[PDB]
């Protein structure tokens, strides 16, 4: 498939933990960017049959997306707050790797990770 499986959610093997800065990453961090206007291309793992992007997979090989990082956070996947950011980081990195200097959807990227850092540079102690 064009589609590899979607990165998990869970993880037997991993051990699980919560935090204040957790907590707070999805209550207010991924929950208030998850409603701006921009939001909407990186709801969700990338479908590269959908969107006709046969070379999405072929480029870029640790994808990630908020709708993923929702479910971990549900889910107490995380260790800690870094390991959440990680994957945010990555996911703006994805979207600068895919594309190109001013592209539609790297402006996107670009405001999303500028309310993203606004929002984590104080987290709870
Ligand atoms: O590099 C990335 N692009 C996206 C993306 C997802 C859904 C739609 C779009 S887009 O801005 O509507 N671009 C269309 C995607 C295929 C041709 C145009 C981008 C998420 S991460």
């Amino acid at each position: 498939s064009m589609n590899p499986p979607p990165p998990e959610t869970s993880n037997p093997n991993k051990p699980k933990r919560q935090t204040n800065q957790l907590q707070y990453l999805l209550r207010v961090v991924l929950k208030t960017l998850w409603k701006h206007q921009f939001a909407w291309p990186f709801q969700q793992p990338v479908d590269a049959v959908k969107l006709n992007l046969p070379d999405y997979y072929k480029i870029i090989k640790t994808p990630m997306d908020m709708g993923t990082i929702k479910k971990r956070l549900e889910n107490n996947y995380y260790w800690n707050a870094q390991e959440c950011i990680q994957d945010f980081n990555t996911m703006f990195t994805n979207c600068y790797i895919y594309n190109k200097p001013g592209d539609d959807i790297v402006l996107m990227a670009e405001a999303l990770e500028k309310l993203f850092l606004q929002k984590i540079n104080e987290l709870p102690t």
